[PDB]
């Protein structure tokens, strides 16, 4: 019996602000690939909705007093009803909040310059020159602090003890990547969109996990199943297939 | 403990010959999306295999004995081992053969020029000016044949009088609405390919159904299943989609 | 937290008396279509259940005054928590009850013998020798007291006129087909399955419609989503379809 | 066509006896992750099963004659269809029967007692006053009887040396850590079961390996693969993470 708080950020291609020589309002500031998204899931579901940029700019992970932040966090305290962002589905974050099935498969890999000898995490892991890191409290940087596996760790001790490794995003990393010897542990669609873009970096390896983004609601929410099912129709009807090729679609 | 014979036919860009100075023979003789896949299958499960191109060039139906023909019936006669190939999984062939699961999603849906008053199937339904039809003894056809929707036993009987309507191929059926008043059922992953390819065609309307192709093998076979967990590895491991983007990647 | 009570109805190929040399009891008593797919959803949902049949041994319709019977009165007054059945779906239903997205799809169509001209609704009503009509107070008798298309209200004149061509289920109707000159108007897959069985009985003409069958639910059902989600994962896996041969297979 | 018989054994929380008031028999005397795991199984291939706990009570390994005993004994006899327990996936019984892709991983860790300074293999090595072992003819045993690395070669000699430190399953292991001064070399989702519910033990430094567990089969079992699908599917549906969430919840 109302319209619903969308909670996002700014990541490119999947949320934007739109470019327009008059000034835009309210929704109508944003464009890209979740955008999209929440209009057709807004058209098959019938809601209406107001999109909010979170304040502190991120997804969300746990302190040790073990509190969130971040999209994660505003769905928590039940300040948006949705989460609908490229948010990563993962079984930490299913203990606080609950996930739509993904609308887009992803995993974690390597982003840095082409040309070089290195070729795996192992090789990052091994040595010191080449610095690396991840977001900051994102699912990519708790995947590192949160792993058994002996290179994880390992790599988990050299970023966490960087000072400067953890950046605030994506942009930040990119810039860091392209301005110094560093390389981005990024999650592998996002990988493929600047890689088209920017025909000097590349991605190293192969994926290091497999997961997926979904919708992001409170606990206990009746909008989760719904939104899985409108979803699954999309994927049916084919729609978001078309919706990727058309925010992600040349390098020599 | 042997190769296996591996069935399929050209069609772009699933299954095509190579472009080569010097004369190519067996298995070099062909590039494609499915060479690739099938590549990446026998690199997995470790076999060894030759690829044979079905005799009458066709996917498979049945006429009215109950007998098959295309790589379904080479199936069947156990002539091969896998049909590697565009090859729809259908509840009807499943009756016959058995499928891996998909590795690839589509639905039918037409194709036809752009510019005119045509939205729909029903649209062409309702009138006889323009002419359509469907590939014969492909599964479009076996769809029109056999369904029970009012609209579409409206379209089988027109499609089915016409003696011209139903073509030998895809590369006729395009060349059919390029020439003629012809909108050609086709499937929604090869109109894809030929709208990025002829600015003049588009995709008339959304799918009509939705279904996937799989890897068809003999009813019975060992085989199916360990596809099927090699189609899942693939998939886990993002090489599907990068498979697609390769084959399948503008028109103002 | 509790077991859900699904209510229910005998219905071949779908709800049947499993055949046994002892009584049998409770939830054991039955087998058939809808009684694996409810065990389906009983398993990927997580719930228990208890099975009961409709008292009245009906669909479900309204009267005059707008009241309901059949499983549909059983959702509507919480009686059951899931109606478990060829339950078709339609719009005046839809206001009463939930339903999950289809399992199975159909069209109404005609059941007669083998061998005579009729060929179509059309052949039918032209004529009036051979007498029809349709199960009391089920989707197909509603279809054709409400259309506005001129062959049907032609017909339900007919059923609304005699007393005896509504019959009282689908055996009934079947029985009557075997037994006097009449046709009945039924939905498609079971005439599709009684045609494998009785080869002096055949399908005349098309389907005159296209619907589907869904598990129903009161409205506000916390598990109307999730069956629907159950349905959707059995489809994809093609369960549903090798659960139509294990039932169907002249 | 008949029943699989499946080989088990007890070990919490993985498979144990229900509690009763009354002396139950059959599989309904079980319960636990890998029974819930067993029912997924059953219920997605179709096949009914008699559980059978393996006579000797050992997970399997080889002797110098190069013979199995345990769970794989039974597989590689054909006295069992399927070994559905915590059964480490390794390279020696890889080449003697089949598992499935791993529906739950895991590393060799150490178990003991809170407030000491001791915090790795490392430093129990170095060290012969706080004693040690594992299970016998289990992986973890055999892991530590094929390494060539240093440290653990060092071990394998003072487990290979006392009578005492090879122990006959978990549970009397754990009674160990309680009990004496000793160290457990266990794997590490049992170890965090165990430091749940005991706050007088804790788990010593990190993982010495990374493994999974799978379902066991015979060589050429006709149902390896589809049981690798099913355990993908349960995996996909997050059905793994909830049926550990609910064993394994200081
Ligand atoms: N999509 C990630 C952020 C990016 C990353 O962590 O790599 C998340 O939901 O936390
Ligand atoms: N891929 C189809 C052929 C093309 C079509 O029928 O549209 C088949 O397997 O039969
Ligand atoms: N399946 C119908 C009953 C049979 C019929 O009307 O033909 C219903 O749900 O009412
Ligand atoms: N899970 C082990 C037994 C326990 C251990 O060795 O620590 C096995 O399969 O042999
Ligand atoms: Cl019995
Ligand atoms: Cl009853
Ligand atoms: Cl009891
Ligand atoms: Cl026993
Ligand atoms: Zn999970
Ligand atoms: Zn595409
Ligand atoms: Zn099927
Ligand atoms: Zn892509
Ligand atoms: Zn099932
Ligand atoms: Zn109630
Ligand atoms: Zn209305
Ligand atoms: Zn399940
Ligand atoms: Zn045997
Ligand atoms: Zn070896």
């Amino acid at each position: 019996n109302r319209s619903l708080i969308v909670t996002t950020l700014l990541e490119e291609p999947f949320v934007m602000f739109r470019k327009s020589d008059r000034t835009l309002y309210g929704n109508d500031r944003f464009e890209g690939y979740c955008i999209d998204l929440l209009k057709e899931l807004a058209h098959i579901l019938g809601f209406s909705y107001e999109i909010r940029l979170v304040e502190d700019g991120k997804y969300g992970a746990q302190d040790d007093k073990g509190q969130w932040n971040g999209m994660v966090k505003e769905l928590i305290d039940h300040k948006a009803d949705l989460a609908v962002a490229p948010l990563t589905i993962t079984h930490v974050r299913e203990k606080a909040i609950d996930f739509s099935k993904p609308f887009m498969t992803l995993g974690v890999s390597i982003l840095y310059r082409k040309g070089t000898p290195i070729d795996s995490a192992d090789d990052l892991a091994k040595q010191t020159k080449i610095e690396y890191g991840a977001v900051k409290d994102g699912a990519t940087m708790t995947f590192f602090k949160k792993s058994k596996i002996s290179t994880f760790e390992k790599m988990w001790a050299f970023m966490s003890s960087k000072p400067s490794a953890l950046v605030k995003n994506n942009e930040e990393g990119i810039q860091r990547t392209l301005t110094a010897d560093y390389a981005l542990l990024m999650e592998s669609t996002t990988i493929e969109y600047i890689t088209q873009r920017n025909c000097n970096l590349t991605q190293i390896g192969g994926l290091i996990d497999s997961k997926g983004y979904g919708i992001g609601t409170p606990m206990g929410s009746p909008y989760r199943d719904k939104i899985t099912i409108a979803i699954l129709q999309l994927q049916e009807e084919d729609k978001l297939h078309i919706m990727k090729e058309k925010w992600w679609r040349g390098c020599p």
